[PDB]
């Protein structure tokens, strides 16, 4: 059993300078005891918009279709609070059949601008994948912009390597954080 | 037994003006004799490229990782020649294991800038698979950009709905489309 180092290594994404005012966060909010046979990265997206505008959107447990891809629907309770603990449905579509994922919220900080969830149950889902999202507002003379950092733990599947678990979880994360840039931005242009 | 009718709708992502351009293209490249069971799908991207920066990326079936997503490697022959009838090798990253996709080369033609390729052997594909691809140059008062047609017929799975085989192909199809245009228009706004 080892801690993960996510906070001594510059992540993609990221420019040494932002990393550096980001270690004690990453240190509080993306570090994890990991166990053999259990892997975990840390990845980073810019996004040309203000923080708020980011977090409105990240901050949504209820409609991860906003942010991420292949979300084909996401359900929740009838009276369904914001709060830890909470559970969502998500039907997703990145294969067919299209699977259940069944997430609980982990955290929600609105001051701190962190959340995160686990897969609890469903079909064809990762085993025991977990995740922490941040977001963390920069300047520099004037210019603003925001920094989202995602970082999970998960399962190494038996029969399957690290570096493809790794491979795949990575490029999911990516490509979702690549969409919630792009919703952002386009909020922050037009708004 | 049905001809699909993708000349006759405008695609998402094409302007109707777009759309009587294209019209006789549509027909020709992008028409299919469907059967019971099976589905078909006419997707549209504009790229702020010129037709042959687009096309030269397209083009490269030895290459998909550079417009695709998920792709984690592809192989080809010792003396692999695009030339029809070639096949590939192709490893998605889409969940794990990994998934093999074996694809023949259906089409090339430099000149009208198409091609298009058949899912023939794998492991967790889409059975009966093939796509078509053409590149469109456009022009308005000295103002140049790309229009990319990609469309597929399938079979639906039994026990899967043709809606659900529709949503999980198009948003494949659509978000390497966004790929292709981000890295075209990285390389025209570079070069
Ligand atoms: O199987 C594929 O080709 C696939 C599945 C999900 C996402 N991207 C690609
Ligand atoms: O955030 C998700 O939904 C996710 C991330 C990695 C892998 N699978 C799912
Ligand atoms: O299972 C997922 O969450 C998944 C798989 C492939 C692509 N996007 C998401
Ligand atoms: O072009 C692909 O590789 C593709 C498109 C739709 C669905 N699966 C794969």
């Amino acid at each position: 059993s080892t801690i993960t180092t996510h906070h001594l290594t510059v992540p993609p994404g990221l420019t040494p300078e932002e990393f550096q005012e980001l270690s004690s966060s990453i240190a509080e909010f993306h570090s994890y005891r990991i166990n053999p046979g259990q892997c975990s990265s840390l990845l980073a997206q810019r996004i040309h918009a203000p923080v708020e505008t980011v977090w409105t959107v990240v901050r949504r447990f209820d409609k991860p279709q906003t942010y991420k891809h292949f979300i084909k629907s996401c359900s929740v309770g009838e009276d369904f609070r914001m709060t830890v603990g909470s559970t969502r449905d998500v039907t997703v579509i990145s294969g067919l059949p299209a699977a259940t994922s069944t997430e609980r919220l982990d955290i929600l900080d609105d001051d701190r601008h962190v959340t995160g969830f686990s897969i609890i149950g469903g079909d064809h889902r990762l085993r025991n994948y977990r995740s922490v999202t941040t977001v963390h507002g920069f300047e520099r003379d004037g210019e603003i912009w925001t920094v989202v950092l995602e970082s999970y733990v998960v399962d190494v599947p038996e029969g399957n390597t690290e570096e493809d678990t790794r491979l795949f979880a990575d490029t999911v994360v990516k490509l979702n954080l690549q969409k919630l840039a792009s919703v952002t931005e386009t909020l922050a242009r037009e708004a």
